């Protein structure tokens, strides 16, 4: 209105978070599909 | 000197790039470790 009084807003930094989040599941899919379609034997 | 050049400068953005590679890290020793903590049995 007048002067400068912060508000619901988010910084830069914030890109981590999500980036992060993001990446997370995605290497969680890699992973999980390659123990899948790769093959496992029984070693004691 | 006179007018704005461009130069060797990171954006903000990039902050993703490093909380991403940052976290992946942490998060492999996690779930290796628990791997190897972690008992296993033989389960056809």
């Amino acid at each position: 209105e007048g002067c400068p009084t912060n508000g619901p807003k988010i910084p830069s930094i914030a890109t981590g978070m999500v980036g992060a989040l993001l990446l997370l599941l995605v290497v969680a899919l890699g992973i999980g599909l390659f123990m899948r379609r790769r093959h496992i034997v029984r070693k004691r």
